[PDB]
């Protein structure tokens, strides 16, 4: 019983974090097989950050201008390529701790665990969602760049996120592990705007299911509704509209609790149009959208 924001155990990622140093810029990198992946802005000085020419900047650097360190081990860089916004350094040594891993680009509304690091050392682990506007509400200080987001599927580590920067608004932007930004952001110290953020409706519904399961049923009502009718109310409140795929994904939670998705949608509507009124759900006074239906099931079934 009980319900928490749970992160994946970080063990397998801890063994891939390294410190990367070019000139006087240091940040984190990710050491898999005989390659170190890190944000390409490692090769910028402070002057350069307003309007960097990454091609002209990279042409000045050699293999020996890069210092990769794993704990007290120095690694020797023997190749270097730029792939979009990441830098690949080819090292002499394959990482004995390299896990079963994939690189995955994720979709907005998906959750993952971040291992936040400084100088290639772990400081803490937390779970978060990729916002619909392609930012994350993270916790990152200077030097956290190259911290990664990851999911685990049994013994397989799926890398989905590398942290590149904080926006002037205080939220976080980064790339997949092929160096493509999530969202419309560039790795440039200039003013950039995220879109309007929305609430991830499917995840709110999954959290309501988690609540019922764990005893918390006050908000259940007699009413029901249409998908169309429900989406009209969701839009006025900046909620993501609900598709049939979203209904299909909640089927298991529906079956386990014996509550129709649309009956749960009717319960949600009523909370949008009346708020919580000084009540709580799983000890939150707000609607929580950082658990997917997958997360609720893993946590409420005991998946290792
Ligand atoms: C790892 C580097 C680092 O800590 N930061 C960073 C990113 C960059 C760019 C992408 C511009 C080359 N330069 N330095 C900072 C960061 O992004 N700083 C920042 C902030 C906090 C607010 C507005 C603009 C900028 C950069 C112009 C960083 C990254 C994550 C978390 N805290 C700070």
């Amino acid at each position: 019983s009980g319900f928490r924001k749970m992160a994946f155990p970080s063990g397998k990622v801890e063994g891939c974090m390294v410190q990367v140093t070019c000139g006087t810029t240091t940040l984190n990198g990710l050491w898999l097989d005989d390659v170190v992946y890190c944000p390409r802005h490692v090769i910028c000085t402070s002057e350069d950050m307003l309007n960097p020419n990454y091609e002209d900047l990279l042409i000045r650097k050699s293999n020996h201008n890069f210092l990769v360190q794993a704990g007290n081990v120095q690694l020797r860089v023997i190749g270097h390529s730029m792939q979009n916004c990441v830098l690949k350094l080819k090292v002499d040594t394959a990482n004995p701790k390299t896990p079963k891993y994939k690189f995955v680009r994720i979709q907005p509304g998906q959750t993952f665990s971040v291992l936040a690091c400084y100088n290639g050392s772990p400081s803490g682990v937390y779970q978060c969602a990729m916002r619909p506007n392609f930012t994350i509400k993270g916790s990152f200080l200077n030097g956290s760049c190259g911290s990664v987001g990851f999911n685990i599927d049994y013994d397989c580590v799926s890398f989905c996120y590398m942290h590149h920067m904080e926006l002037p608004t205080g939220v976080h932007a980064g790339t997949d592990l092929e160096g493509n930004f999530y969202g419309p952001f560039v790795d440039r110290q200039t003013a950039q705007a995220a879109g309007t953020d929305t609430t991830i409706t499917v995840n709110v519904l999954a959290w309501l299911y988690a609540a019922v399961i764990n005893g918390d049923r006050w908000f259940l009502n007699r009413f029901t509704t249409t998908l169309n009718d429900f989406n009209l109310v969701a839009m006025k409140y900046n909620y993501e509209p609900l598709t049939q795929d979203h209904v299909d994904i909640l089927g298991p939670l529906s079956a386990q609790t014996g509550i129709a998705v649309l009956d749960m949608c009717a319960s949600l509507k009523e909370l949008l149009q009346n708020g919580m009124n000084g009540r709580t759900i799983l000890g939150s006074a707000l609607l929580e959208d950082e658990f997917t239906p997958f997360d609720v099931v893993r946590q409420c079934s005991g998946v290792t």
